[PDB]
C-alpha cells in the first residue's frame, strides 16, 4: 500500500557499485580491432558517465595462458625470468576505461596460470611466496607501464583458496608498497570463505570483501555476521535478449535486498567473442563483427543506466527497501547531499530467468505503489522520471517530471509487469545515442593475413581467437621471406581453469561455413618430436575446445602426416609419410567440399578425395600438436557458407 522511505532511523549499507568482468575468458577478444569511430563508441556506451551503461567496475582477467572460458589469454610471465606488460587486450581496456571515467573501480583476478609455477604440479598453492609474486607484479606493472591503479584483488576463480596464499598475498603487497590494494574472496561459493572468516581471526584482517559468484540474490548467515562487505563478484552470464535484461534488472535490486550485497558484477562486459562459442552474446551489449564495425546496444546497457546513471560508489542505501505486495521491488539511495534515487522493478517470471539458478514461480501483475518520503527526504519536491519497458520498446525514455508539492512526501505510480522506473534527484541523466552503426555482415568469404607488422598495436593479429595456447606476432630479423610471423609460444601446459586441448589451437573466421580452402605456411621449431595443423569445419572451442571436431591435416617433423575428424587425434581419416622435417617451411593447403577433403604439401597434393563427414561447418584454425614452438605465416582462407 503506502510504502516508506526515510533515512530518520539511519542508512543502509554503503552501496559499492556496479559493474562487469572482461575475461574468463577472451570476451572482449573481438573488440580491439573494430574500426573507429564505431569501437570508441562501443566503449561510450560501456563506460561513459552519464551516456550508458556509465559502469562504476571494471573487472579484468589476469591472463595465465590457459583456456579460461571463450578463449585463452595472455600472461605477463609465459615462463620463469619473462616479463611483458603489453599482451593482450586487458591493459588496453582498462586504460580506455579510466579515460572515459577516472573513477571507476579496477579489479583482477586470476582464472589459470602458466605451468611454470606449479613447479612440476598443477597446483599454484605448491609455492605460495611465487604465486603471490606473480600476481603482485601484475598489479605492479599496471602502475608503472599503464599508469594504473588497481583497486581490488582476487584468489583464483571458482576454484579452492589457501589461507596461507590470502596472507603471504597481503604481506606481499605490503612489502611493494600496494597497503592500498584490497583483496576480495573468495569468487567461488559463500562457503569456506564466510566460515573461514569467523574462526581465523589474522584471514578476517586480510580479506576486505567476500565475493560469491550466482548466489541466486541470497547470502548465508556466516557472511552477514563477518561484517564484511558482501558482493555479487559475479552474475547475470545470461544472452542479451530481454530475459536477459529482466535477469539483470531484477538481480540489480534484489542482490542488495535479500542478500545484503552491495555491488554486482556480470559476466561479461561486452560479447566481442564467436557466438558459437560457450555461453554466446551474455555480454551487456554486443560487438562480435570488427570486419563489420556493427554492434548492438542491447537491452542490459539501460537496465545498467537505470542505476549506474543515478547511483555512485560511496552513495548509502536506504534501510527502507523490499518487495512490492503484488510482485516486484524498489531500493532507494542517497548521497548524503540530498539526493534521493529510487528503481523500482517489476520483472515478470517468465521473462527474468537467469541460467544460475532457475528461480521457481513467482507472481506479478498489475499494482499501484504509494510512496511517502519521510524525514530529511520530505524537503524533496520534484522528481526525475526514468522508465524502461521490456518485452517491444521502449528503453531508457524519460517521462514528465513529478512534483512533490503537495506538502506530503507522496505520491503514486500504476505499475504493470516487466517495467523499471527510476525516479532520482539527479538532472544529468542522458540516453546517449550514436547513430546506428554499419549492418551484420558475415565473416569475410576470402580473407589473408601475412602478419606483416613491425610495430602492432596488440600482441596477436586480429581475429585469431586461442582456444588452446597463445599465439603472438613474432619478429625474426634473421630470415627475410619470414621476418614477421605468427608463434605459438607456450612450451607448457598451464595451471589450467578449464580442461585445455592437448593440442594447441587458434580459430577464426565463420561458424557457419562448410565448404572451405585454408592455407599457410607452418614451421616446426622442434625436432622429431614436432608436428603441427591447419583445420576446417571446426565445430567447438573455449570451455568445449577438447571436445571439437572437423577435418584436421598434421604434418610431423619425423616425416608423417595424419588426417582426423577431431583435435583429439582420434578419429582417422588418413595418414601417410611426407618429406617434412623440423626448421623447414612448408606451405600447407586443405581443401574440404561436401563429402570429400584434400591436402596439398608445398602446391602438390598429398592425399585426395578423402571421405570426411559431412554435413558439417565450424572454423578454419591453426595450431601445433603439444605446447611447443611454430611459426606460422601468410595465412589465406577462402570459405562458402
Ligand atoms: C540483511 O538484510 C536483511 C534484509 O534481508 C536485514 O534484515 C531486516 O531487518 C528488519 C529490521 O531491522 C526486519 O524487520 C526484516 O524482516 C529483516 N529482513 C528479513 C528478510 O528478514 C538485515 O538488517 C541485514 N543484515 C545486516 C545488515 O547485517
Ligand atoms: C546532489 O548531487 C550533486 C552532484 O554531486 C550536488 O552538486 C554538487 O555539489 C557540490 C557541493 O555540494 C559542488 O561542489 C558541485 O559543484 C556540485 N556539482 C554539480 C554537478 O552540481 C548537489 O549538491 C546534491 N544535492 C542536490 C540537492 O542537488
Ligand atoms: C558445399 O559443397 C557441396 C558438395 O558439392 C554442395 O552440395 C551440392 O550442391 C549442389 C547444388 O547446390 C547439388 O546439386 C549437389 O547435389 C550437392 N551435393 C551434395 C553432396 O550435397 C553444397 O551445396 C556446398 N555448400 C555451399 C554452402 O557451398
Ligand atoms: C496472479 O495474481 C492475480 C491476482 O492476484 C491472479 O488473478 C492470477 O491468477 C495470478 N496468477 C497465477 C499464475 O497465480
Ligand atoms: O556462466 C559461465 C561463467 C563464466 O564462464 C566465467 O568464466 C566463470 C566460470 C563459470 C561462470 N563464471
Ligand atoms: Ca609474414
Amino acid at each position: 500500500g503506502a510504502y516508506v522511505l526515510d533515512d530518520s532511523d539511519g542508512l543502509g549499507r554503503e552501496f559499492d557499485g556496479i559493474g562487469a568482468v572482461s575475461g574468463g575468458g577472451a570476451t572482449s577478444r573481438l573488440l580491439v580491432n573494430y574500426p573507429e569511430p564505431y569501437r570508441s563508441e562501443i566503449l561510450d556506451y560501456l563506460f561513459k558517465p552519464n551516456f550508458g551503461a556509465s559502469l562504476h567496475i571494471l573487472k579484468v582477467e589476469i591472463g595465465g595462458d590457459g583456456q579460461t572460458t571463450d578463449g585463452t589469454e595472455p600472461s605477463h610471465m609465459h615462463y620463469e625470468l619473462d616479463e611483458n606488460y603489453f599482451r593482450g587486450y586487458e591493459w588496453w581496456l582498462m586504460k580506455e576505461a579510466k579515460k572515459r571515467n577516472p573513477d571507476i573501480i579496477l579489479m583482477g583476478l586470476p582464472w589459470s596460470f602458466p605451468g611454470w609455477l606449479g613447479k612440476g604440479f598443477s597446483w599454484p598453492y605448491v609455492n605460495l611466496q611465487l604465486t603471490a609474486y606473480y600476481v603482485v607484479r601484475w598489479i605492479l606493472g599496471a602502475k608503472h607501464y599503464h599508469d594504473l591503479d588497481i583497486d581490488y584483488i582476487g584468489i583464483w576463480n571458482e576454484r579452492p583458496f589457501d589461507a596461507n596464499y590470502i596472507k603471504e598475498l597481503r604481506k606481499m603487497l605490503d612489502y611493494q608498497g600496494l597497503q592500498r590494494v584490497r583483496i576480495i574472496a573468495s569468487d567461488n561459493l559463500w562457503e569456506p570463505i564466510s566460515s573461514s572468516l569467523l574462526l581465523d581471526q589474522e584471514l578476517w584482517k586480510v580479506v576486505d570483501v567476500i565475493g560469491a559468484h550466482y548466489p541466486g540474490t541470497y547470502t548465508v548467515w556466516n557472511a552477514k555476521m563477518s561484517g564484511k562487505k558482501l558482493w555479487s563478484s559475479e552474475d547475470f552470464s545470461t544472452i542479451n535478449s530481454n530475459v536477459g535484461a529482466g535477469c539483470w534488472s531484477r538481480i540489480l535490486n534484489q542482490n542488495y535486498i535479500n542478500g545484503n550485497m552491495t555491488s554486482t558484477i556480470a559476466w561479461n562486459l561486452v560479447a566481442s567473442y564467436y557466438e558459437e562459442l560457450p555461453y554466446g552474446r551474455s555480454g551487456l551489449m554486443t560487438a562480435q563483427e570488427p570486419w563489420s564495425g556493427h554492434y548492438v546496444v542491447a537491452s542490459p546497457i539501460w537496465v545498467s543506466a537505470h542505476t549506474t546513471q543515478f547511483t555512485q560508489p560511496g552513495w548509502y542505501y536506504l534501510k527502507t527497501v523490499g518487495h512490492l505486495e503484488k510482485g516486484g521491488s524498489y531500493v532507494a539511495l542517497t548521497d548524503g547531499l540530498g539526493n534521493l534515487t529510487i528503481i523500482i522493478e517489476t520483472m515478470s517470471h517468465q521473462h527474468s530467468m537467469c541460467i544460475r539458478p532457475y528461480l521457481p514461480y513467482y507472481n506479478v501483475s498489475h499494482q499501484l505503489a504509494t510512496f511517502t518520503l519521510k524525514g530529511s527526504l520530505r524537503e524533496i519536491q520534484e522528481l526525475q522520471v526514468w522508465y524502461t519497458k521490456l518485452g517491444q520498446r521502449l528503453h531508457f525514455k524519460q517521462l514528465d517530471t513529478l512534483w512533490l508539492l503537495d506538502g506530503s512526501g507522496s505520491f503514486t505510480l500504476e505499475l504493470e509487469e516487466d517495467e523499471i522506473f527510476t525516479l532520482t534527484t539527479l538532472t544529468t541523466g542522458r540516453k546517449g545515442s550514436y547513430p546506428p552503426p554499419p549492418s551484420s555482415k558475415p565473416f569475410p568469404t576470402n580473407y589473408k593475413d601475412d602478419f606483416n607488422v613491425e610495430y602492432p598495436l596488440f600482441s596477436e593479429a586480429p581475429n585469431f581467437a586461442d582456444q588452446t595456447g597463445v599465439f603472438e606476432y613474432y619478429m625474426n630479423n634473421e630470415d627475410r621471406e619470414h621476418r614477421f610471423t605468427l608463434r605459438q609460444v607456450l612450451n607448457q601446459r598451464p595451471i589450467t581453469w578449464a580442461a585445455d586441448a592437448s593440442s594447441t589451437i587458434s580459430v577464426i573466421g565463420d561458424h557457419h561455413w562448410t565448404n572451405m580452402t585454408v592455407q599457410c605456411d607452418v614451421y616446426i621449431e622442434t625436432p622429431r618430436s614436432g608436428g603441427v595443423f591447419i583445420a576446417g569445419r571446426v565445430n567447438k572451442g573455449g570451455i568445449l575446445i577438447r571436445s571439437a571436431t572437423g577435418v584436421f591435416f598434421w604434418i610431423f617433423a619425423n616425416g608423417s602426416y595424419r588426417v582426423t575428424a577431431d583435435l583429439g587425434g582420434w578419429i582417422t581419416y588418413a595418414s601417410g609419410h611426407a618429406d617434412v622435417t623440423a626448421k623447414r617451411w612448408y606451405t600447407l593447403t586443405l581443401g574440404i567440399k561436401g563429402y570429400f577433403a584434400f591436402g596439398m604439401l608445398n602446391g602438390t597434393i598429398l592425399w585426395k578425395n578423402v571421405r570426411v563427414k559431412y554435413p558439417g561447418h565450424g572454423w578454419a584454425a591453426i595450431g601445433t600438436h603439444t605446447f611447443e614452438f611454430a611459426q606460422f605465416d601468410n595465412f589465406r582462407v577462402e570459405a562458402a557458407r
